[PDB]
RNA sequence: UAGUAGUAGACA
């Protein structure tokens, strides 16, 4: 009932007081926090940091390894098969046995080759045999392994095995010798990798992309070496099973030239496990590092390189498996960007070198390189800006040991590139070309950065790193509390305290007057839309049940009760919901739950986000009362946030780019024309300086208590303060939290047995050794809408103070705040008399006017930063860049109105992130991410190439590819093109059709081509396809994208048959979430036992190799394999006979489901004009479950639940009828159950749902304009 | 100086 609370009393805060303080503070000399970029300054920073680094780390004479797998190719590579594998293994063992071992690695290789070549005939028959045909033997225990005891192991081999089963340094980068050696080595490797080995969309692809990219790259040794690495990694993954990992293995590739020896290892299924192997190759061009080779045996006029015993984890193994494609996709993206930039096609040598560099980066999956590229992606914007904090970025760059010889090469490259950039046409990073646009260079380095997989950090020395920041800032907060008193820090310091001390204006301390005036400036705007504000505030689920929302049902992850170990349990949200519902007697609303759990202390943990940044960020797992309080605050401020612009987090994930582009366009429109200043006119030029700003420590270095005062003065449309007081109390109860250290960190501390001083300082934060109190720091991600709104309010307060300071100048300001990320557009005035006016103003008693005489934007930013510090927002000196032409926001780059959104992240993620729901499901998902890239800016040719790559990957993984086990052609009497996708199918579909028509069209189109065959011709093959479709329909009906497809704590509280009966009885609950306690509890128990939920709660990517031959599909309510499903499909289609109802359904579906004809029906021709690139912009594409819940609603409880769920309470009936009409345009329970976008265009294109399709048709050609 | 990782002792 929203009980009353302690509402805060406003105090006498006056804007004039802040204006006077601003006058006094601006009347003196201020130190700019940014440095003007120069070639001399950047070079001096590099030299000084080199000198310091020479003594920071101990020198290392021997550069360390950087290539995970070493192999060499001199002829074209043919993919390996079982027969070729056996022949090559025989040849390779014969070659190896005629060599003299020198090192323990060579001795072990010789011993294993001798053992393999002496395996009996039955062993070699069972070796290479399929799983079904395999039989156990003395010498062979698994299809691709053999045993090796100590009896057949030499003394040296045993010694090296003991070495396996048993202080940081750096290279002298300041030395020219080390740099020269590293550059020469990496240049040799790249030159070896560049060597040559000796519809309308289809025609455009073959003319532009195939001719100039694929045909050029088909002969490079990088291409064939990528294929060879794919084969080697496939063999390694096959060995990494839970059964095969304990044995030895031997494989050979490329006519016995490359040999892989797999040592016993822990299976990659277990966490923190490595697979150990040795690769022996003939010395030649390729990924050869002579210094890091274990040995180079000398055969007769030949050299055999034996590499070191490499231990590779699952992440790096899966990265190496798909690295030909990550290199190919990156090269295609670079090709498209070069075409956009220079307007012509890249030459052969440039594209070959780019592909070689991308392949080398994809192979060397090392954390040091990932950190270097993470630093570089911020360093490049700093040196191309007018003022930036580049010295700090260079210092952070020099904070790493350059152990590998690749890191020295990349460091030399980035040093040269940054020195060249600061001295100025934008030089490229991996080529000798020079770009015409900064967006191309920044996209190139971003693409290089995205080639590194997420989670390359040390598994153990990162859980401490994620804790250190929180502990350090909590200690700083305690120090401030002891220095200034608990009351001052919690409630904020008065304005006179700031005027007297002047050291109070820092982080974790806020000024009450600043908060109040910021709230006043925001509610001045809010007074115009108070009605909408109240409507949005009341529109949230204040009185709705708490656990009937989707977020509280999800599996995201939350904490549990404190256990006897003293640690905080890690459960899922659904489990905590079930627990509380079981203990409670009713399902309370948000406010009722908050009142129930108000007295409980907020507890939290931290877990890794698994990013690719230099330092891994950890996100916090909060308990249930903490989640309730944060949801209250977030709902309130999000409701307020939407009705105010200049904050771009309340906006949807898709409207942010449109909003920021509109803001930039408004800034550009204002910049047009001049301004007139009254002499007391004078003409003044209107300038435009963007400031891409970031906060130093958004969450850790803030004081959440400030929001209290904000919420006490923010004006909403509500008549009473009950909700505002509830939000204030929720803010009060989230002030102090119990930060719990993880179990891994506790075990790490326990195993130490002797603590370093800094580990002791970290540990004393936790008194009992498990949890420590953290004050004033809202945990990361918990308060983002509120923080963005507060930042916008502070910016508006600064704008008001500036306007009151100099009313004679009509300056222009915009602010964009997406949490810590921000963009400040400053339109100031520049003289074309101004100095005389400034002198007169100074002599008139306005001592603060002298800050505007020259470079007024400096003083504007100084005042803005100080006013932001009057809260707790510290603009980061490092990652904030000012520039008069460019901007960076929301991970996108703006050239005025032009927008450049990276689309590489989802193109590369198509292969690396497969959902695993099912063959059709994951194939559609992978095809969907190519559509998203096509929306974000990828050209149709690049999207087509990427989609071909990922569907080839899915076909290879599931065996659907022709010639393999699960090829439907050999068991379904079809041509593999007339096969439904859920039962195989080609899956090759034009990206245009997926983008426009839909993803499942490849099935539906077939249906049409079936029906036209069955009606006009009555062919038996069409009847067979119809039977296949009927089998899919039957499976979809039996088991219950959008198409027909073919243990825990509380999961055992209700019987499975009880769940089935309940689901059959309460049909409506399949579409709506219940509201009563018992019904919601049963719904949640059923949700726990859903196979998709259990599977969802990468390891799946690795385990799919074994899952391929196991029973994963569902047939007649039984778990069966895919091959049996295909055989059943063949039998049922052969025994299928047509019926009237099926024919009627097919005619209705084919008549009601067309866009393909328009795509290929339009004409195209090359206009005699070269393609010109314009400033790209963004366009847009231009409750239902409740009515279905109404349809099956029978009981009073279900009727009440569906009534509450619907946005419109009593309109459902009418809506249902209208929906029925819609269905009749495109009633029975069966048919009812079965029925159940921003694109980066060029400037000219319209925003119609067909205009974007026409633009995509235009964009298929990359260098030539076309006409429709 | 077997690998990954690391100016947090890990995988073991
Ligand atoms: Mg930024």
């Amino acid at each position: 009932y929203i009980p009353d609370y302690k509402g805060m009393e406003p105090i006498g805060a006056n804007i004039e007081d802040l204006v006077d303080y601003s006058k006094d503070w601006l009347s003196r000399a201020r130190n700019f926090s940014f440095f003007e970029v120069k070639g001399t300054a950047v070079f001096e920073c590099f030299n000084s940091n080199e000198a310091n680094h020479c003594q920071r780390y101990p020198m290392s004479r021997k550069p360390r390894n950087f290539l995970l797998i070493q192999c060499s190719l001199i002829t074209s590579y043919k993919p390996a098969t079982t027969l070729s594998d056996q022949i090559d293994s025989r040849r390779a063992c014969s070659y190896i046995l005629n060599l003299i071992p020198d090192t323990p690695a060579s001795y072990l290789i010789h011993d294993m080759a001798y053992r393999y070549i002496n395996l009996t005939r039955e062993d070699m028959i069972n070796y290479y045999a399929p799983r079904i045909q395999f039989k156990q033997t003395q010498n062979v225990r698994e299809p691709g392994t053999f045993k090796l005891t100590s009896s057949m192991l030499r003394a040296e081999s045993k010694a090296m095995l003991d070495l396996l089963n048993n202080q940081i340094e750096s290279l002298n980068i300041a030395s020219h010798i080390v740099q020269s050696e590293s550059v020469s080595l990496i240049t040799k490797i790249l030159s070896d990798l560049e060597l040559n080995i000796t519809t309308v969309l289809d025609k455009f692809f073959q003319n532009e992309t195939q001719k100039y990219l694929i045909d050029v790259l088909k002969k490079t040794t990088a291409w064939h070496i990528g294929h060879l690495i794919r084969d080697i990694t496939e063999s390694l993954i096959a060995h990494s099973g839970l059964k095969r990992s304990k044995y030895w293995s031997l494989h050979s590739y490329n006519n016995g030239n490359v040999i892989l020896f797999i040592l016993p290892s822990k299976s990659l299924e277990v966490a923190g496990s490595f697979i150990r192997f040795i690769t022996v190759f003939r010395i030649g061009p390729g990924l050869v590092d002579k210094d890091n080779l274990d040995t180079i045996l000398i055969d007769g006029d030949s050299q055999w390189g034996v590499s070191k015993v490499m231990s590779i984890d699952l992440n790096r193994l899966l990265a190496l498996n798909i690295a030909f494609e990550k290199a190919l996709i990156a090269t295609a993206t670079w090709f498209q960007y070069y075409t956009e930039d220079q307007g012509q096609f890249p030459l052969q040598y440039a594209i070959r070198s780019v592909f070689a560099n991308h392949f080398l980066l994809a192979i060397c999956q090392k954390m040091k390189l990932c950190a270097i590229f993470d630093n570089l992606r911020y360093l490049i914007p700093a040196v191309t800006s007018l003022y930036s904090g580049f010295p700090s970025l260079i210092e952070k760059l020099f904070e790493r040991p350059f152990k590998s010889s690749l890191e020295v090469y990349i460091y030399y490259n980035i040093k040269s590139l940054l020195v060249a950039l600061a001295q100025n046409v934008y030089p490229s990073f991996m080529s000798r070309i020079v770009y015409k646009h900064y967006r191309s260079l920044i996209s190139e380095v971003t693409t290089c950065f995205f080639l590194f997989e997420k989670g390359l950090h040390g598994n153990m020395n990162e859980e401490a790193k994620i804790h250190l920041e929180t502990v350090e800032w909590a200690l700083k907060f305690r120090e401030k509390e002891e220095k200034y008193g608990e009351s001052l820090v919690e409630n904020g310091y008065m304005m006179w305290e700031l005027r007297a001390n002047a050291e109070l204006a820092e982080q974790q301390l806020y000024c009450q007057d600043a908060i109040e005036l910021a709230a006043i400036e925001l509610n001045k705007v809010l007074a115009t839309k108070s009605s909408v504000v109240a409507n949005s505030i009341l529109s949230k689920n204040w009185e709705e049940p708490y656990f009937s929302q989707t977020r509280n049902i999800s599996l995201k992850g939350m904490s549990g009760q404190v256990q006897e170990d003293g640690h905080l349990s890690s459960s899922v949200t659904i489990i905590e919901a079930i627990r509380y519902l079981s203990n409670s007697r009713h399902n309370p609303s948000l406010l009722k739950l908050y009142e129930e759990t108000r007295e409980q202390k907020a507890m939290a943990r931290i877990v890794r986000k698994y990013q690719r940044t230099e330092a891994d960020r950890g996100f916090f797992i909060t308990t249930l009362p903490t989640r309730c309080r944060l949801e209250i605050i977030e709902d309130y401020y999000d409701a307020i946030a939407k009705n105010i612009s200049e904050e771009y987090i309340s906006y949807g994930g898709e409207k942010k780019i449109l909003a920021i582009q509109g803001a930039l366009e408004k800034a550009l429109r204002w910049a047009s024309g001049e301004s007139f200043i009254e002499l007391s006119f004078i003409r003044m030029k209107r300038k435009l300086m963007y400031v891409s700003a970031d906060a130093t420590k958004w969450s850790p270095g803030d004081n959440s208590a400030k929001f209290r005062r904000f919420t006490s003065m923010l004006h909403n449309g509500l008549p009473n303060n009950k909700l505002k007081n509830c939000v204030i109390d929720a803010l009060k109860q989230v002030y102090k939290t119990d930060f719990f250290m993880s179990r891994k960190l506790r075990n790490y501390i326990d195993s130490m047995e002797s603590l370093d001083p800094h580990i002791k300082q970290f540990l004393d934060f936790f008194p009992d050794g498990h949890h420590g109190e953290v004050k004033g720091n809202w945990l990361q991600g918990n308060l983002n809408k509120c923080s963005s709104l507060f930042g916008v309010a502070m910016s508006l307060l600064f704008k008001q103070v500036w306007t009151n300071l100099f009313p004679e100048l009509d300056c222009f300001f915009e602010f964009a705040h997406h949490s810590d990320d921000a963009l400040f557009i400053y339109g100031y005035l520049e003289p074309v008399d101004w100095f005389l006016f400034v002198s007169q103003q100074i002599q008139a008693g306005h001592l603060h006017w002298f800050s505007v005489n020259t470079e007024m934007w400096k003083s504007m930013f100084n005042l803005h930063e100080h006013i932001l510090l009057l809260g707790s927002i510290k603009i980061s000196p490092k990652k904030t860049t000012v520039s008069p032409t460019n901007a960076e926001f929301l991970s996108t780059f703006f050239e005025g109105c032009a927008v450049s959104i990276p689309f590489v992240k989802i193109l590369l993620g198509s292969l690396s992130d497969l959902p695993g729901l099912g063959y059709f499901d994951d194939l559609a998902a992978a095809q969907s991410r190519c559509v998203k890239a096509l929306d974000l800016g990828a050209s149709p040719q690049v999207a087509q190439l990427a989609v071909a790559l990922c569907t080839s990957k899915v076909e290879r993984l599931y065996g659907t590819a022709p010639g393999m086990v699960n090829h439907p052609a050999a068991y379904l009497q079809v041509k593999h093109t007339d096969t439904p996708i859920p039962l195989g199918g080609n899956g090759a579909m034009s990206i245009m059709e997926l983008a426009t028509a839909g993803i499942g069209m490849s099935d539906k189109n077939l249906l049409k081509r079936a029906l036209l065959g069955y009606s006009h011709k009555r062919q038996k093959s069409m009847l067979y396809i119809l039977g296949l479709f009927k089998f899919l329909m039957k499976l979809s009906d039996e088991t219950f994208q959008f198409s027909f497809i073919g243990e825990f704590e509380f999961a055992d509280m209700y019987t499975s048959k009880f769940l089935e009966l309940w689901s059959s009885q309460h049909v409506t609950y399949d579409y709506i979430i219940p509201k009563g306690r018992d019904n919601l509890l049963i719904y949640l128990v059923r949700k726990l036992n859903d196979p998709s939920i259990v599977t969802a709660m990468l390891q799946l990517r690795f385990r799919m190799q074994a899952k391929q031959h196991m029973k994963v599909c569902r047939l007649d309510g039984e778990w069966v394999t895919f091959r049996e499903v295909l055989a059943a499909a063949n039998s049922f289609a052969e025994n299928y006979s047509a019926t009237s109802q099926d024919m009627d359904l097919f005619q209705t579906l084919t008549s009601c489901t067309a866009w393909k004809d328009f795509l290929n029906g339009i004409h195209c021709d090359v206009i005699p004009t070269k393609q010109v690139q314009r400033a790209k912009v963004a366009r847009t594409f231009t409750s239902i479950p409740a009515v279905i819940g109404y349809k099956f609603a029978v009981t009073v409880e279900e009727m009440s639940d569906v009534l509450d769920t619907a946005k419109f309470p009593d309109s459902l009936s009418v809506d249902l009828k209208t929906m029925k009409d819609g269905v009749y345009r495109e009633s029975l329970p069966d048919v009812m159950k079965r029925i159940a976008r921003v694109v980066i265009v060029q400037g000219n294109v319209e925003g119609t749902a067909e205009a974007i399709c026409r633009y995509w048709l235009k964009s298929m050609s990359l260098v030539k304009t076309i006409r429709v």
